[PDB]
């Protein structure tokens, strides 16, 4: 249960949640939420300038700098649904694969807890 | 046809070619196909390692380094073929994206020209 401190300890019970309609992450608190959902639009240019240092493909890494993001900015684990379903951190990769070659992307946003 | 200096400015014509059994690529010069040959697999781990200091993800980035390595190295064209047929460098780049999910990757080798 949530500590006198805010903290979700299991990610699983957190209430600090942010979906992009494809994806849900959870996070440990409602700090580590708001960074995320704060800054990942900036991380997703700063992702694929690295990136284009590295390879220049026709690639939409915007899912990839996202999960990239969540995994810096969440400090307690990692913990995402996908679809309305439980995903591990595999199958969370293979959706940003098969997105990659769409030319659109997905923005994210707080949501209230899940079921 | 080759020059006196043994180049070849029309890619397709070139007798200088490496394939890795899925993808073929072809060189101006006898200096770009061993310059390719001789350091696809040191660049395959310097590309790996740049791409980690982005983004840790379970694929196999070795296609992508040979493609921008052989970008890197032949500087007069890009010309490929995918399974025996021409194939455009997004065409490559398809398989590329593919093959990312197989852990093993295939080794190049100077051939005989095809067809």
């Amino acid at each position: 249960p949530k500590t006198q401190r805010g903290i979700y300890h299991n990610l699983k019970e957190s209430e600090y949640v942010a979906s992009n309609t494809d994806v849900t992450f959870f996070f440990s608190s409602e700090l580590y939420l708001n960074k995320f959902l704060d800054g990942y639009q900036e991380y997703r240019k700063k992702f694929n300038k690295k990136i284009e240092r590295v390879a220049v493909t026709p690639w939409n890494m915007d899912m990839l700098a996202d999960i990239t993001f969540y995994s810096e900015v969440e400090k307690r684990g990692f913990h995402a649904w996908l679809k309305g379903d439980n995903a591990t951190w595999r199958e969370v990769h293979v959706y940003a694969l098969r997105i990659m070659t769409k030319p659109n992307t997905l923005d994210w946003s707080r949501i209230q807890k899940p079921r």
